[PDB]
Parts: structure tokens; sequence; C-alpha cells
């Protein structure tokens, strides 16, 4: 049965050359050769936020470019703290459900994932159930093992897991837990966000 849209449905889907990986409670992006000296980027969002929304908008574009140039290794550190505390919430279910997608290693259905459930982020909010989720990730190329894991709530129990290792080492480097954060090799970028990229690659 179909939750959302219909199986004819085609998404728009940007191409990228960087890959990933699920390491250390954080979806990975990088390049094929990334640099050995890249910085390290340690970004935290909730898939509920709306200003996490609104800085992808102004530095999605940029990041990509800089990670497919080997500048740049993005660690994204996805957390569910506005889900007040809940484990179930919009945030653990967009959040899990992109990690089901990541844990796959199909990079570029992951990023297009992710930039749609936080570009529609206020028409999904309290409106989408897993098996929503699950539709439009299928729709936008995962696989069938992966569409039915994110139905299951597979990636659940691990996105928690990882959701409160970052929280509490955004709590140890960075004092309180609140998104969007970036950091460049360890130190915070607290003034002009809207340029991290540009104060990461110099």
């Amino acid at each position: 049965k179909a939750h959302q849209a219909n199986k004819y449905a085609d998404y728009d889907k940007e191409s990228v050359s960087f890959t990933g990986s699920v390491t250390d409670s954080a979806i990975v992006l990088k390049a094929v050769n990334a640099k050995k000296d890249a910085k390290k980027i340690d970004f935290y969002e909730d898939f509920s936020c709306p200003h996490c929304a609104e800085l992808g908008e102004v530095t999605d574009g940029p990041m990509t470019k800089a990670i497919e140039n080997g500048d740049i290794v993005v660690n994204l550190r996805i957390l569910n703290f506005l889900d007040r505390d809940g484990d179930d919430g919009n945030s653990t279910k967009a959040g899990a459900a992109a990690l089901a997608v990541a844990q796959s290693g199909d990079w570029e259905t992951y990023w297009n994932y992710r930039a749609l459930l936080m570009k529609e982020q206020k028409n999904i909010y309290g409106k989408w159930g897993d098996n929503d989720f699950a539709d439009v990730a299928k729709s936008l190329g995962a696989s069938d093992e992966v569409t039915q894991k994110i139905r299951e709530g597979g990636a659940k129990e691990d996105f928690r897991k990882f959701a409160e290792a970052n929280s509490k080492k955004l709590e140890k480097d960075g004092g309180s837990v609140s998104s969007p954060r970036v950091f460049i090799d360890g130190k915070e970028v607290k003034n002009g966000i809207e340029t991290w990229v540009e104060q990461a690659t110099s």
C-alpha cells in the first residue's frame, strides 16, 4: 500500500561525487581521495529544527563542493533533542530513516533524502509516520532492503544511541544542546555561521 505520493512519482535528485561512512555515531561525508590534512567538521543538526533547514539552504551547496574537493570531511552528528526527551517523535523517525539509507552506502540517495526531509520539514512534522518516510526513501532510490528497514524502524535503536552520544559530545565541547552547530577541528563556529564553509577552507 502507498502512503506518500504514488509508485510513479519522480523526485529531483542532485548528482554528488562524494562517498561516506557511518563511523563513531556520525554520518561521515568525504571525497574518495580526501586529503589527509582536510579539516574535520562536526556538524550537529536535528531533522525537526527549522534553523537547521535554514542554514542548510545557505551552506549545503558550498559544503558539497568543499567535500567533493577533498578540503573538508564532514561528520554529520544527528540529534533528536527536539523530541523533548522522547525516543520516537519526528526527529527520531526522520533521523533513523536517513540513517538506514546511509548505512546502505547509497550516498546519492542519502544526500537527496536528507535535503528533502529538511526542505519539507514543516509539512512532514507530525504528519508523517514510518511508512511515509519509507515510501519517500524508496522513491528517491533506496533499496527494498532499506525501505523495509525504515518501515520496521530497524535503524532506530542505533540512531538513538548515536543521538545520545552526539548530545553528550556537544555538551562536552559546546556547553548545551541546540542545533545547528558547527565545529572546525574541535573549534566551534559561533560567529558568521553562514560562512562556516569559507572559514573551514580558509
